[PDB]
């Protein structure tokens, strides 16, 4: 029969007896997509064109798709009364949830991930990670310094020539493709498991300059194989939500390592590391700095930066070959 | 003063004094791209997964969304009475036009460009080309080998975060942004020029061992500048439409270059190179095998493939010198 | 804050700490509703016309939309598990739930209400009524033969200008707007209740020559007040949703009386009367047969139909007192 | 071969070598149309309720439906530059179109047709008649004052269970059906004919005390049929556009005759009476104000009211004679 993602979650809730605080949640966190996914896709963009003339607004209100993405995830997740703390990669401080709104869920999420790429229209995604909070003390940042490892659920929404929500949960990875037309979000692909090798390399190769020697020699290898196999085909969206869900879906190997300019990697751990290290290693796939797992990682700062290479689990193994090969000399 | 693409082409229409026809056509594939953006983004997915039981489908009738897009294009436009020659990326042979159905124009276009990116929900699009038939004979595929620089129109649909369609015609390029919540194309860039330099380069690295000298030294070039300036962002989303409206909108450099496999370039002349050549030249940018403008180039198939370079005019200039320089002496 | 039908089911299962399966229900209501609105407003209609010419279908699938309606109703009310009896204004007999399907809800609805005036395109809609099993012997029929007075939940989906879905339960009565851009129905009236007396009757005056002379005094009566007040407006759109859904919303009286050809009155008891009883009482209306309480008559026939006379509780009240008058003598 | 209604328009156009305004008029109409039908099935009313919280509003802008549907058709309309005249049941004066965006045509409209219907969810919809500039001098209210008969083109858009644009023009009635998924107005119906006699009347009997005594015998004959033969149906939405498409698509007869507190009849004669009365000629139909026929009456005041009976041809044939038979002696 056709799943819903509203049906799966609600199943899934009821299967491990709990309060129905994590289904709420996950409701919400699809309404929240649904409603940047609509915006997201321009529609009633003639409005703001003025198609109806101009008396409606009377004053400022073109909010930016980043801005109002954050808004909705913001505001829909504290009404679901199943969070404490919001952790967003637009605001600078962590968000403690009002008492009477009060649940016992943290959410870090990345709203509106790929802003280089918004205004070229490329694809760009919502990432989240969801933990229980494990203190008793009252809510603060602190609640969100967890190591990925101890995520409850996590995935990401990806808005491309289609729209669709990956969720990553203990038992498994699930796709939910989006019908615009009756607003549900239907399991397309279930328990979804990578390839253990794939044939596509992704990486910003213009800080080439600034790779560590490991990195360097990976990708001579993609590109010179020395076992004179077919070279590895390149692709590099910029988003990390699109490049990594074609990861997921084709295999390969994703990397975002650090450079000059960001020494310790650019992406941030806790709503971009974290919750594609969780799916991917829910789909039998590997997520590394290249000196340790990601999930392992403690945080200590709530925008603290990770470099990381995930994927197909031959493809990772490879790479973290030639790390351990340079340190063993 | 909004303007939505119907009333552009319609005005457009009335000051070249023309019969009707290419107004007929524009219309027709208005038509047809806001079909294809419908399909693409999923909707109604939901009857294929047996929302409402097995009764209503007696048989075969998944079409893949490449195949529809096709379906779409062809009668769509045959249904606007102005074509007499049709050639597809999808069809070995070109598409002639019953009497009945018979126009003046002949489309070259591609259907759903960037295959590989399909099932991973990357950036997808419909390119085309719209030609006027020259000679007075029986329509045939040699109606479609004119020289790029023949042109009335060339553009494409990018089905990406929004669904954009970008028109170039002899006075300029425009873009228009699908509303779909009203179906309707509105004008939101008028006669767009690209920047005179970019800082993003495109190119599958992939294919680094077989790239000639030329390619290979301006790559070096972007990631180690010889001057020491800032080394360039990578970007390559892997589907044509969506690279090259990246490179229009925010400048730099697009290039698929021969290869072992593809020893005359990947890219096909008719419906990929002339129509995003055309669209570049008229924003002010560059389009070139290396060797030779693209729209000069005198087609002898129509699957004709040729390598090409397009994007910011400083940007493919400093490429061509280095192609003079490998062929000096 | 911002309420989806979603959110208040979710939380009205938690207060009565139910097992959830009256939630995966109505969630699924919710779907199939949404399913039927985007059907009936002919999303996807230029596909019959044959937008993309004529390869997708190889036979017969033209289903009408009360067809495709019953058949969206009942797959999704066999996909929620919560039910085990299904009685249907399409079909003849009542279908008993799969084992591997079954709940503890039996569910009586009119999948698509106002045959008449669907092909005019005036308002229709789906009325349903939910029952809780209350036998421990297998699922029949029997198990849909409870007095109204017995639903555990009942409303409507108005496929008007707008679609909205009524809600009445226990507590009351509450209406949600369907937000087709997100997919999501929003509360827009709580705890609805209607007004006292109104100023607008509704009936269809054509079997005027074979009404009881209850009715025939009360219509003579709102054409020409004894007291000398302004007629009461009459409207009559022809499908019972939308004339009980305006008399829920402005106040009034709808009346469809017994005549010749349905001498026991045309509307069926089961899932068009007794739903909008229901809705009506919870409102604080009525709604009577002219004789007797349409909750609390015990059907023997799921299909057995009856008189009805419901709205305004002033208004329903001055024409009991006409059939009592008349009774008395 | 799928017909739309922009390939339509522009065919008609070309056929009546017309310079072209007139297709860019009923282009903008069928625009307005879309953005009308989008606001009305509640498109994005979520945003209202603070699905994104309150940051983006900052002030009033909760324009209701009646209001920004007649912005809607006055801004559109004058950006066709195919006006000079516009008379809107929603405002007291005729608006004089800028000589920058000054067309030939004079509009003549009703927004939201069915005001007392919009809260309820009940269909409503837009009316349109369209008259070409006669005088040479300065534009006026007096331009309006045209008799029906003078109409170039007219019709409606009904937003009911599904939206559609009733077009008629000199060579007859067209209906298309609104495909919300794509945007397009789809033909579904040519050159339409309405019965010539139905079994439906529809009429607010709410007025019977204060009908002439030719309603009044005739409202008696299709309640009490004097030759024995099956009573009429009765049937009244409250919006002049939802019964008056269902008179058209189903055949019988709609009736406003005047009452005491409307002398001269409610309905308003340039555009509810004049554009109804033309589509009703086109379709084989009749519309008369029991005295006269509708279309030949010279209208005196722009917001001018006239009784108008309409239909079935030999329905409003028979009402005719009563008449006679009352005006006799
Ligand atoms: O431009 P580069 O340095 O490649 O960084 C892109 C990466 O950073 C991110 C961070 O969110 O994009 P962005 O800064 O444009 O939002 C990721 O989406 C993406 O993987
Ligand atoms: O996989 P590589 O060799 O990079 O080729 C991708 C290029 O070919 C095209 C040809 O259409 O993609 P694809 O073959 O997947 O359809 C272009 O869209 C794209 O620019
Ligand atoms: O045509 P009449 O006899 O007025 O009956 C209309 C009534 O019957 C129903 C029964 O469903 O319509 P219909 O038979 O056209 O489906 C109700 O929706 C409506 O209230
Ligand atoms: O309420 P009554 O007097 O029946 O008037 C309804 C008639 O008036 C109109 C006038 O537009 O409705 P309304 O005043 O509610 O807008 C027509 O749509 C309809 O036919
Ligand atoms: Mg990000
Ligand atoms: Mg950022
Ligand atoms: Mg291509
Ligand atoms: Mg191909
Ligand atoms: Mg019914
Ligand atoms: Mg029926
Ligand atoms: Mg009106
Ligand atoms: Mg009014």
């Amino acid at each position: 029969n056709i799943v819903t993602l509203t049906r799966f979650v609600m199943e899934e809730g009821r299967k491990a007896r709990g309060t129905g605080e994590m289904t709420q949640l996950l409701n919400s966190l699809c309404t929240a997509v649904k409603a940047i996914s609509t915006a997201v896709r321009k529609a009633g963009i003639a409005h703001l064109y003025g198609i109806a003339g101009s008396t409606n607004v009377t004053g400022d209100q073109v909010k930016k798709l980043d801005v109002l993405s954050n808004d909705l995830v913001i505001n829909v997740l504290k009404s679901s009364f199943a969070t404490c703390v919001l952790v967003s990669e637009e605001d600078k401080n962590a968000i403690i949830v009002e008492p009477e709104k009060r649940g016992k869920y943290v959410v870090c999420f990345d709203p509106l991930d790929g802003s280089s790429n918004i205004d070229c229209l490329v694809s760009i995604g919502t990432i989240f990670g969801i933990y229980r909070k494990n203190s008793t003390d009252e809510p603060s940042e602190k609640d969100a310094l967890q190591p990925g490892r101890n995520l409850v659920a996590a995935g990401y929404a990806l808005y491309g020539s289609a729209t669709m929500l990956v969720l990553a949960m203990v038992n498994g990875v699930n796709c939910f493709m989006l019908d615009p037309a009756i607003g549900e979000f239907i399991l397309v692909d279930r328990d979804v498991k990578i390839k253990k090798k794939g044939s596509i390399y992704s990486i910003n190769e213009g800080y080439a300059k600034e790779f560590d020697p490991a990195i360097t020699e990976y990708i001579q290898r993609k590109k010179f194989p020395p076992d004179n196999s077919a070279p590895y085909g390149a692709r590099y969206v910029g988003s990390m939500v699109a490049d990594v869900h074609r990861t997921l879906v084709y295999g390969g190997i994703f990397m975002y390592p650090a450079n000059k300019k960001s020494p310790k990697g650019k992406l941030r751990l806790l709503y971009e590391c974290n919750p594609m290290a969780y799916v991917m290693e829910k789909a039998g796939g590997l997520a590394t700095t290249g000196k340790e797992a990601v999930l392992d990682i403690v945080p200590t700062d709530i925008h603290q930066r990770a470099p990381i290479i995930l994927g197909s689990p031959e493809d990772v193994t490879e790479l973290l070959e030639i790390y351990q090969k340079h340190a063993a000399k």
